[PDB]
């Protein structure tokens, strides 16, 4: 369940948040595969409630009605068509499984889902599926509430309501088996692996009941005896009880720590700076590389509805994202994970934003279609980052470096680093306020390399930066703290 089960190469997923499976279909097949991206995380692909106060926010995804493959992004077909195309592609499909608890408590009974099936929060009754008042932890949660009220106390976190939502018994045979039957087609059809929602609120141990019940993956895609890979959701930061380590013997967990700290580095809060950067990693009291999935922004927290809070970078902060992302998929640490979003009306009073609920770009509730520009950017609103040229080109940094060691480190003490991957790449970083003019030895062979940050390497020649590696490996860099793009990146694909 550690493996991703990407092919050969690839080594990220993008998290095209909220996009339509036909979307997603086309995406795989023009721009993901020859692009070389791993997979792709999609939205809950279940039936979920369908609220209209506010009006259809994203957050309603997390908000379950039954398994029926039948959403905003679309129907059973439409979906499966996608895992497919994507398949026959090479770029594969990651679930997010909301399987932690049903919809809110309070949400009023009715049709009111994405595919029309009767649901009654009030009497527990989600025919669909179907559940009952047996399947849900009411006598088991022993909170005042029935909600969680307090994190200090392991249980209650695990057996009461995630803010109100209807708790499954994952204890019971009938609960697990309903899931594993969910997940089961999804894997038939083809999906690669899933993104467990709220596993904090779940007990390792009825997490692993469950995987037991897991297929190994589609034999006409991947090799016999493939398990799906399993990234875990957990905000485990400092002090409180549970830790994400207790979670390693079901799959990987997502390390919120990274954003969090990658963050306040970049942003250089509370006197940190690059230079600290040297040790990133387990270093930083990070879980084990091979258990983590790591992300410098995820679709919660780039609202401010999550862990890592204000210090979260996001497409907000383009430039300095661009950095973080870079350093990210330029160090070996952990799986990575690259957020794709839509711009919404971010409008901030006395601190918070009263927008962070607006769903997808949509019409009249049906949420559009990414259109692709001539510069190849998105339109209708989608910010498609995973598109960016210096995010696109860093992806494909990674895959060109893939199991090259961290090396020939450089820092100012402050905020010029500068680090290799073997042979194959190199990366300079200028977070200072003042110009980066230096030398530095990057382990790279003699030879002149496109910096694929400002620019690519295109027929023979380059369109940005141009450096010259010595015979010994030496290379002059210079970056402007004005530079559009502070950093600059080669690697062994973008030598002329
Ligand atoms: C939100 C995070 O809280 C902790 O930090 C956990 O440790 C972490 O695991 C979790 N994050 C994961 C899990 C959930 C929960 O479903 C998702 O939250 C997302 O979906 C939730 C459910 O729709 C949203 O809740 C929002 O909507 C719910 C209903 O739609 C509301 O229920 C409330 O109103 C409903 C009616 O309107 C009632 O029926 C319900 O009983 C009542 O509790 C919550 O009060 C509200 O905050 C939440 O705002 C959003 O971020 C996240 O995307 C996912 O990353
Ligand atoms: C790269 O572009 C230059 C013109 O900018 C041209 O002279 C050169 O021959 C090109 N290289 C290749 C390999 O086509
Ligand atoms: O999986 N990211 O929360
Ligand atoms: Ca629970």
């Amino acid at each position: 369940q550690y493996s991703p089960n990407t092919q050969q190469g690839r080594t990220s997923i993008v998290h095209l948040f909220e996009w339509r499976w036909v979307d997603i279909a086309l995406e795989c097949e023009r721009y993901l595969a020859p692009k070389g991206f791993g997979g792709v995380q999609v939205s809950p692909p279940n039936e979920n409630v369908a609220i209209y106060n506010p009006f259809r926010p994203w957050w309603e995804r997390y908000q379950p009605v039954s398994y029926k493959l039948c959403t905003r992004s679309g129907n059973e077909d439409e979906f499966r068509n996608m895992v497919t195309r994507c398949n026959n592609v090479g770029v594969r499909i990651y679930v997010d499984a909301v399987i932690n608890h049903m919809c809110g408590n309070a949400v009023s009974a009715g049709t009111s889902s994405t595919c029309g099936s009767y649901f009654n929060p009030g009497s527990r009754d989600f025919p669909a599926v179907p559940y009952s008042g047996w399947d849900f932890n009411d006598g088991k949660c022993k909170t005042g509430s029935g909600d969680i009220e307090n994190y200090n106390d392991a249980t209650q976190v695990r057996d009461c309501r995630l803010t109100g939502l209807l708790d499954l018994a994952l204890e019971k045979d009938y609960v697990r088996s309903k899931i594993a039957e969910y997940m089961n087609h999804l894997i038939d059809i083809g999906v690669a692996g899933f993104r467990l929602d709220a596993s904090k609120h779940m007990w390792p141990g009825d997490i692993k009941a469950i995987l037991d019940k897991l297929h190994n993956l589609n034999s006409n895609w991947f090799p016999a005896g493939s398990k799906p890979f399993i990234y875990q959701e957990v905000i485990d930061l400092g002090g409180e009880p549970i830790k994400s380590s207790d979670y390693f013997g079901n799959g990987r967990v997502t390390e919120f720590k990274y954003g969090a700290k990658l963050g306040t580095v970049i942003r250089k809060w509370n006197g940190e700076k690059m230079s600290y950067l040297k040790n990133w990693g387990e270093g930083w009291g990070f879980v084990p590389s091979d258990r983590a999935l790591v992300f410098v922004d995820n679709h919660d927290n780039q609202r401010g509805h999550g862990a890592g809070g204000a210090s979260i970078l996001t497409f907000w902060d383009a430039r300095l994202y661009k950095m973080a992302v870079g350093f990210m998929l330029a160090h070996p640490y952990g799986f990575t994970r690259v957020m794709s979003s839509y711009r919404w009306p971010r409008q901030f009073q006395n601190g918070n934003d009263v927008n962070d609920w607006v769903g997808p770009p949509n019409n009249n509730g049906v949420i559009k279609e990414v259109t692709i520009n001539p510069d190849t950017t998105c339109g209708n609103d989608w910010v498609c980052e995973h598109r960016w040229r210096q995010i696109r080109n860093m992806v494909i940094f990674r895959n060109v470096v893939d199991g090259q060691p961290f090396t020939n480190w450089y820092d100012n003490g402050s905020n010029q680093v500068a680090f290799g991957r073997g042979n194959r790449g190199f990366i300079v970083f200028n977070n200072d306020d003042w110009s980066f003019s230096l030398t530095l030895q990057t382990g790279l062979p003699a030879g002149t390399y496109c910096d694929v940050i400002s620019g690519d390497k295109i027929n023979g020649n380059c369109t940005g930066i141009k450096i010259y590696v010595s015979d010994d490996g030496k290379a002059h860099f210079s970056i402007s703290n004005s530079a559009e793009d502070p950093f600059i990146a080669i690697h062994a694909e973008s030598k002329l």
